[PDB]
DNA sequence: CGTCCAGTCTAC
DNA sequence: TAGACATGGACGG
């Protein structure tokens, strides 16, 4: 559920949907205690587009098609287990939440939001989540200032392991990519965050930011193959890994001295 | 076999 | 903040 799976989640219902023709109604599974969604076309397409840990999704009415409405987004949150997945109408995944149903002629598709866990969220309107720092995949400028700029603010009091799941500043980042960020860099989990980013501004802790979950989407892997991603792995449950509980009760995984913080 | 573990969201 | 929210499989005692 961190970055790279929804920047591939996004990619993959881009290429999944690409000649697709979508029509009827969106269908909620009964259990879901998510909003239904009110879009209902009789021919419209879907496109997608990720932000840190969010999805946004755009239902976009075909050139006449009925009822005359215009666009409406949704965005989606994975929680730990949510994704994405095109199946035949009647091969519906288990935990399939919310559904889109492919339009005749084609050969009748549907595309899930897939939940086992059912932690996941969607919204109806495509605001990014208002208190979300920007995407460290494809807003690293921005979100580099926002971290460098702020470093005042008591959210960087904590530990540094626990600031890079601060979604304020570090939108994307998961448990297991700041186990392998802190990994690349050998700084403790335990470390102050002020004290880390003071010392900044050989790539340095913000960059990795970027270029580590980078390379998992580059993978195609946590894709939207599992095997590759396990090798990419150098910290993250790993053998011959420490692991430690945060204050909130995440484990840290890392190698190492814990720091001075550490609990 | 019973336990434990695997990102927000809520409410006290 | 502390626990809730929730399914399933690995892991033990």
């Amino acid at each position: 559920g961190e970055g790279p799976e929804l920047h591939l989640a996004s990619q993959f219902v881009n290429e999944a949907c690409r000649a697709l023709v979508f029509g009827g109604c969106v269908e909620k599974s009964s259990v879901s205690r998510n909003p239904e969604v009110p879009f209902e076309s009789s021919a419209y397409r879907i496109s997608a587009s990720a932000r840190g840990k969010e999805l946004r999704l755009i239902l976009s009415p075909l050139p006449g098609a009925q009822p005359q409405q215009e666009p409406l987004a949704l965005v989606f949150r994975f929680g730990m287990s949510g994704s994405f997945q095109l199946v035949p109408r009647e091969e519906l995944p288990r935990h399939a939440h919310l559904r889109f149903y492919t339009a005749p002629p084609g050969p009748r598709l549907a595309l899930c939001f897939v939940d086992i866990r059912r932690f996941g969220r969607w919204d109806l309107g495509g605001k990014w989540q208002p208190g979300r720092g920007p995407c460290v995949l494809q807003e690293y400028q921005q979100f580099r200032e926002n971290v460098l700029r702020n470093l005042a603010d008591k959210a960087f009091d904590r530990p540094i392991c626990e600031a890079l799941l601060d979604q304020r500043f570090f939108n994307g980042i998961g448990n297991y990519l700041r186990a392998e960020i802190l990994y690349r860099l050998k700084i403790p989990p335990f470390e102050k965050a002020r004290s880390v980013l003071e010392a900044l501004q050989n790539p340095d802790l913000l960059e990795l930011c970027h270029s580590v979950p980078k390379e998992v989407v580059q993978l195609g892997g946590k894709g939207y193959d599992f095997a590759a991603f396990r090798a990419w792995l150098r910290c993250y449950g790993m053998p011959g890994m420490s692991s430690l509980q945060d204050r909130h009760g995440r484990t840290i995984w890392f190698q190492g001295d814990p720091g001075p913080l550490a609990p």
